[PDB]
């Protein structure tokens, strides 16, 4: 009913208003005091985020990337996704930096943070199917295994994520790297001939 | 209780009276009235049986390829296969290019469609065990990705189809072609170990 | 209530009194008559004892490898598995040749039997995580299908035992084999990441 005040958490971070604001309106984070102050409820909402978004640590300070990482969440780009005909879709927004996945005009993966190409590597935009799955793929080209490994353009693929995911500068080189729990889902949930959309434009490519 | 004459499918074909019989015998795709003549009722079944068995397009249409398939389905051989001591035996009757799956002397997995070693390529009859599963497979000798690839004998194994397996002129090169829904389906369900066990002759081979 | 002495297998053999007692500690394999003395009860004890632990043939006979084993289970040295902060722990008995495996600091993966390194190829102690998962992994080194492979240190790995895995003298090269259910099973649970914990030292080695 009110915020409990008293709390193991830091006192409220620059970004504190607009993410609760933001995290509210996202409606699956459990109770929120949209008011700017830090408390125990609003602190729970901001880690159990922070974990699903991978944002290390998961220390429940309203922090930049925190805040950055739940605006692209929430302004994922739902009707720019084109929906294949047959099979799953994965909507790959470029610009927002998520992935979600719709089946039969409805979402069954929510959006979720993904890196894909850095500048002289962005990640070719277009309507590829899934033809190669490896539960671990060893890369000729980087020299490094990468899990959950889905191709779907000439060696661009799906694959976890084999560095911290939120450092834009030290990746990707065409993939889109994904979160552990993610990755695994994902690997799961898709088959072959399921349709990779990728649109928009990772900023700064 | 009687048919709807009125339906969206076309004028019964050649082959529905006899299609009507087979598919009833087989007692797994609905009400059917074997009289030679299409209903709302008839169409319906023809279409699960035609999805099921991969006929592309699955238009309820009693043709002969559609016949053809539910003959084979229906007269499989299933007192010509040997079953093996332990674990599952995959049976692979070549002479009506059909598969089904036993287990302590029951069918677990139903007679389905299959395409095997075309004429100069048949694939070699007798027990095999499956000693090699890969989510894909690249054949170095075919240069072509392999979905659910299970080998049995020295590069003869069951995985999806790469071409549309209604098709006899253009598959197999020795391995067992199978629908995606299929190989998905015995990719989870076999172990290593389990039998193939190949028998019969494919028809021009 | 008491002992069937009608029973269909052998007369006791030589260490049936003290496998009684082993297994009745490990209380898991049913009604047992610590006597000394065969019964349908303890032979269907002993029967399941070995079916599980992979001795080959499962016949009821208390002999010197099935005490063995017995043994080996029972002084599984859980205290000596060092348990890691995150995923599981894949707790790797060389003393004992015996593997078990630890999440949130309680087993969810009771004692098994493995067999590690031989004389000369002695698997490293140490913690390793798992960074490699194949269904199945070719070998270039020796040559072989290893199945369910999962790799934590430099080509040492989690895979099905190739051999009878109760024969001491003709493996591992290195790598912990394991019985097929085990593999399957520990390859189904077992993530990207989790911890091989490998401690002791196999006797003779």
């Amino acid at each position: 009913a009110t915020p409990t005040t008293d709390h193991d958490c830091g006192k409220a971070g620059e970004y504190q208003k607009d993410l609760e604001t933001t995290l509210a309106s996202l409606a699956d984070y459990g109770t929120i005091f949209a008011d700017g102050k830090q408390s125990k409820e609003d602190c729970a909402a901001i880690k159990k985020f922070q974990k699903r978004m991978g944002i290390q640590p998961a220390e429940g300070y309203a922090g930049k990337l925190t805040l950055d990482v739940a605006q692209r969440i929430a302004k994922s780009s739902f009707d720019k996704c084109q929906e294949a005909k047959k099979g799953k879709t994965v909507c790959v927004d470029l610009t927002h930096q998520t992935l979600w996945v719709v089946e039969d005009g409805k979402r069954i993966f929510e959006p979720t943070v993904v890196r894909t190409g850095m500048a002289g590597y962005a990640t070719q935009p277009g309507a590829w199917k899934i033809f190669v799955k490896e539960g671990t793929h060893w890369s000729k080209k980087y020299k490094v295994w990468l899990p959950y490994w889905q191709n779907f353009n000439n060696g661009e693929g799906l694959h976890t994520t084999t560095t911290y995911i939120h450092e834009p500068w030290i990746g990707s080189h065409g993939c889109v790297n994904l979160l552990p729990s993610d990755s695994k889902k994902l690997y799961e949930m898709l088959d072959f001939g399921d349709t990779v959309q990728v649109f928009g434009n990772r900023p700064g490519t």
